[PDB]
Formats: structure tokens, sequence, C-alpha cells
């Protein structure tokens, strides 16, 4: 069976218990979704979840888990021999949700079910891009491509500001790399195929920046703000 020693420090060692789908491994930005028991030496369970995401590079529990799922498949199913430094080290964890102990190794099953693709876009990497729904076949807006697209901007509690060109409004059509839209937004779409759904996350000063923005709520100054994108379709310049 394999095992492998992804940490290449005996820090870890996943054991593949179910192979899973395709090529793909989640990487650093992604927002993966997993299921896990974790337990210590003597099977004492410490945490389990059926099903929690998290993004990769934020981590969920502890180092190891976000260390294994970067090499991990869609579905696939580990058991991770870990380490206190890939666990809780010296601190352990106290009781309260499984104390760990100080410098005492896990043991976890874990399961890979599936994640979202985040991509970082601009010089900055600071505008994130999560698909929601994969468009269709390669190919993108150029810059000074028309594009259609539907949208509603969301702050980062759930508040809905925007909503332009769904199917219930009238079309919504700008043509991109004329600052037609935010800045967050113009980047975003040439970063898009035909039919994708995408979650972009874009910082104030590549959105709405200092001055408050008048719209269904008013954004606050200095927001950063959640666009849900619908590329329609586009035709490139």
């Amino acid at each position: 069976t394999s095992v492998r020693d992804i940490a290449k420090d005996g820090g870890i060692f996943k054991k593949i218990l179910k192979e899973g789908d395709k090529w793909e491994n989640p990487k650093d930005p992604d927002e993966v979704f997993v299921k896990y028991e974790a337990r210590l030496e003597d099977g004492t369970v410490v945490s389990k979840s059926e099903g929690v995401e998290f993004t990769v590079k934020d981590g969920h529990l502890c180092p190891a888990l976000a260390k294994a799922v970067k090499t991990m498949k869609k579905g696939e199913k580990v058991l991770l021999a870990v380490k206190p430094q890939y666990g809780f080290g010296e601190m352990g964890r106290p009781a309260a949700g499984g104390a760990v102990p100080p410098n005492a190794s896990l043991v976890i099953d874990l399961e890979l079910v599936s994640w979202k693709t985040v991509t970082e876009i601009g010089d900055d990497k600071k505008i994130l891009k999560k698909v929601l729904k994969e468009x269709e076949g390669y190919e993108r807006p150029n810059e000074g491509a028309v594009v259609t697209v539907k949208i509603t901007g969301k702050l980062q509690d759930g508040t809905v500001f925007l909503k332009k060109g769904h199917d219930e409004q009238e079309p919504f059509e700008f043509k991109t790399d004329e600052e037609a839209v935010i800045e967050g937004l113009d980047r975003a779409v040439l970063n898009m195929k035909k039919g994708e759904v995408a979650l972009v996350t874009i910082p104030p000063e590549y959105a709405y920046g200092s001055t408050e923005s008048k719209q269904d709520a008013i954004v606050p100054p200095n927001s950063t703000v959640i666009y849900e994108v619908e590329l329609v379709s586009f035709v490139k310049d």
C-alpha cells in the first residue's frame, strides 16, 4: 500500500486507503472540503468532522491537514501518522469540542471530498477568484473584449449591495480594460471562461476604495467586497 513522506521529514506519513480520481490536487489558495477523524495513538478521538471546508493555506486543525490535502486527489482517503511537529507541537491542545498532550503524535483518517479552485489575480495577488462553476473551453476575454456578465456584489457579512445583468434585468455588457468596472472585476473577467461562475474577493483599493458607495446598501469606505460573477459571453478584441 502507498505511504508518502509528504513532508520529507518522517513528520507526516500519508497512507492511501482509497485512491482518488483524476490528476488534480488542491493548491494553497483553494477551498477544500474534507472529512476526518483525528486520534491520539491510543485511539482517543480528539477531533472529527463529517465535512468541513477550509482554505488550504489557512489550514484546519493542525499543519498536517493542509500539507496532506495538497498531495491528495478527489475522493482520496488516507490515514496520516503525524509527529507533534506537524500536530500540536509542544503546547498540545486543551479539551472542549480530546485534549492533545504536548509532544503527542496523531493518527488522522482524512478524506478529500472536493474543492474549489481559487486563482490569485493581479501583480499584487490580492484579488481572489474562486470558481463555483467551470466554464467552457479555453479562451477568455482579452483586453478590449466586450463581455456580458451577471454580477452580484456583497459585503463579507452577507449583504447584497449590487445586482446587475441578471435575467430579470437589462443585460450588462462592458468593455474590459477601460475602467468600465472596478479594477477587481475588470481583472477577474480577463481570467474567466464563457459560462464560468466565480466568486471574486476584491480588497478596497481594487473596488470602491476610501469613499462610500451608495448602492442597495452603502458599501462602507475601505470594504473588501465579494462579487459573484457569471461570464455569459464575450467577443474578443
